[PDB]
C-alpha cells in the first residue's frame, strides 16, 4: 500500500548507536542519490515481456519514496546497456550520495543479462562481471565504501583482485522462467514498504525470500549473491 517512514528520532539513534556497524546517511538536504533502472522488454530473437511498465512504475516509485532519483532506460542491446551503466558510474551527482541501486530486468543466461538482438547463434550478454567491474574501488571511486545493490530480474539464468577490488555490493537474483506485474518485484517492493523503516536491507531481502518459503514457491526463491558489504544498510525511509 504506501512506504511507511522511519521515525526521526529511531534514525538518530540508530546512527549514534550503531554508527561503527551501518553505512552511513549523508543528510537528506544535501544528499542527491541516484538509482537505475534497465528494462528490456521487446526482443528480436525472444518472447517479450508483457507487463514490466507495471514492474517499472512499482519500482520507480518505491526508490523515488526511499529518496532515489531514478534513471529509466529500456529496450537496450548489450552494447547500449554497458554505455548506460558506465555514464551512470561517472554522474557527479555520486560524490554527493551516500549509496546506488541497479535493477536490471530482462532475459538472462547464467553469465549475464540478454541485450534486445540476442540469439543462441549470435549472443549479446552483457556479463554480471562487467557490471561489478564498472562500479568497483578502482572504475567507481565516487561510490567507493558506499553500498551499491543490484537487483536482478533475468529470467531462465586472479579472482584475488576481484576480491579486493569488488567491494560493498549485494546483488539480489530472481530467474524464474516468463510465464500484469511480475511476483518477484511485486513482492520485493510489497516487503520495503512494510519493513524498511526498521529493518535493514538484508533483513528485508531476507523477508522476501521467506514469502518463497512455500513447497511450490521455494524453487523460483531469490538468491543473495557476491555479497561484499563490510556494514549493514539501512535506509531510514523519509529521512
Amino acid at each position: 500500500d504506501a512506504l511507511k517512514l522511519c521515525p526521526h528520532e529511531e534514525f538518530l539513534r540508530l546512527c549514534k548507536e550503531r554508527a561503527e556497524e551501518i553505512y552511513p546517511i549523508k543528510e537528506r538536504n544535501n544528499r542527491t542519490r541516484l538509482a537505475l533502472i534497465i528494462c528490456n522488454t521487446e526482443f528480436d530473437h525472444l518472447p517479450p515481456r508483457n507487463g514490466a511498465d507495471f514492474d517499472i512504475t512499482g519500482m520507480k516509485e518505491l526508490l523515488e519514496g526511499l529518496d532515489y532519483s531514478v534513471d529509466v532506460e529500456e529496450n537496450l542491446t548489450a552494447r547500449d546497456m554497458e554505455s548506460a551503466l558506465r555514464a551512470f558510474a561517472t554522474r557527479p551527482e555520486h560524490k554527493s550520495s551516500d549509496s546506488t541501486f541497479l535493477v536490471l530486468m530482462s532475459h538472462g543466461i547464467l553469465e549475464g543479462i540478454c541485450g534486445t538482438v540476442h540469439d543462441e547463434k549470435k549472443p549479446d550478454v552483457l556479463l554480471y562481471d562487467t557490471i561489478f567491474q564498472i562500479f568497483n574501488n578502482r572504475n567507481c571511486l565516487s561510490l567507493k565504501d558506499k553500498p551499491k545493490v543490484i537487483i536482478v530480474q533475468a529470467a531462465r539464468g586472479d579472482a584475488v583482485y576481484k576480491t579486493h577490488v569488488e567491494k560493498d555490493f549485494i546483488a539480489f537474483c530472481s530467474s524464474t522462467p516468463h510465464n500484469m506485474g511480475s511476483i518477484f518485484i511485486t513482492q520485493l517492493i510489497t516487503c520495503f514498504q512494510k519493513y524498511s523503516w526498521c529493518c535493514h536491507l538484508e533483513e528485508v531481502f531476507r523477508k522476501v525470500q521467506q514469502s518463497f518459503e512455500t513447497p511450490r514457491a521455494k524453487a523460483q526463491m531469490p538468491t543473495i549473491e557476491r555479497l561484499s558489504m563490510t556494514r549493514y544498510f539501512y535506509l531510514f525511509p523519509g529521512n
